[PDB]
């Protein structure tokens, strides 16, 4: 599957979502560089505004962007499962808050690898941090801890994200996830190093968060 | 148990998601049902701020249950006879020249109480319509459901609401309605229901709102 990555991949976002009754849709673009780890993004919300924070739908909208050294190549599952792709699930708590559920498709369609999202998020706080908007725009760096999951032929990854709060400490996400294999049947414990910046397109009147993200694999000797 | 659990009053919870040509929003009512009598009061909320669209155009996806048959039409009705398992009750609702409804519905005890949980979705309603534009009044007319066997081993309903429209005309929302038992075993002749309803609101809800006393019996047997 490596040889799909080579140079730069068209990437298209697609979520939807439903968050303590309220709808929305995202759509986003941009280009990925598994060799370097890079990815460049653009989201828009065609729905309006956006009813929760945009930092916490980073990890809802990739992963076959990562770059994994030479001596890991082999434990690349992202990548390993095109063009045939993969689904991958999460359920997301917010400590003290609200937890999302997801389901996402990534494959190929044609040269350009898309990524369709369903969120739904419930029990959501009035006035807390998600639905009061009280989330800096912002994001910090984090270790995505993969694991084999034999009976499922794919894996899962446990990590907290952390949301910086406006004042001073941070809000709280447990990830849990699942990959699963789509197709033919091609496939050790590491983790996944994140950086992200989130900034503003000043010629868009629409919601919109512009992404930048370096990921590299780690863990083997 | 089917008939016995309906002897005087039992709790009601009423939820509904929906999405009319986009906007999604999300209902809770709570109340109390007397079928004896034939009769429920309701308050419901929108949980998701403002409605899209008018609220009596929700009232009849929003308990049949609880309507009151005779002595003389206790086998008639289906409703009681599909509890505690339930049934589902599914409706499609065109409005004419507007748009139209489709909806499907639980209906079901949940310990002591009744619970109906509903999805609707609205499609082709247009721009500055009676509907999307806010121009139905607050009221709600007395009807005529008729009922109708479909020995899918349920029932089937047809029926038009009147909508009193703000200028004095009137929005019609034909329904179409069918029911099928959760589990085994209920009752099945072609009758009726008479229904009428009062909408009020609660002086002290600054949340979009809808208070509702109905009152329904069964007729059209001898
Ligand atoms: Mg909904």
């Amino acid at each position: 599957g490596e040889e799909l990555f080579t140079g730069v991949v068209p990437i298209l976002i697609e979520l939807d979502g439903d968050v303590n009754g309220h709808c929305f849709f995202v759509r986003g673009e941009g280009e990925g560089d598994a060799t370097i780890g890079k990815l460049s993004l653009k989201f828009i919300a065609t729905t309006g505004k956006l009813p929760v924070p945009w930092p916490t739908l980073v990890t809802t909208l990739v992963q076959a962007f990562s770059r994994y050294p030479d001596h890991m190549k082999r434990h690349d599952f992202f990548k390993s499962a095109m063009p045939e792709g993969y689904v991958q699930e999460r359920t997301i708590y917010f400590k003290d808050d609200g937890t999302y559920k997801t389901r996402a498709e990534v494959k190929f369609e044609g040269d350009t690898l898309v990524n369709r999202i369903e969120l739904k998020g419930i029990d959501f706080k009035e006035d807390g941090n998600i639905l009061g908007h009280k989330l800096e725009y912002n994001f910090n760096s984090h270790k995505v801890y993969i694991t084999a999951d034999k009976q499922n032929n794919g894996i899962k990854a446990n990590f907290t994200i952390r949301h910086n709060v406006e004042d001073g400490s941070v809000q709280l996400a447990d990830h849990y996830q699942q990959n699963t294999p789509i197709g033919d049947g091609p496939v050790d414990d590491h983790y996944l190093s994140t950086q992200t910046i989130l900034s503003k397109d000043l010629n868009e009147k629409r919601d919109h968060m512009v992404l930048l993200e370096y990921v590299t694999a780690a863990g083997i000797t």
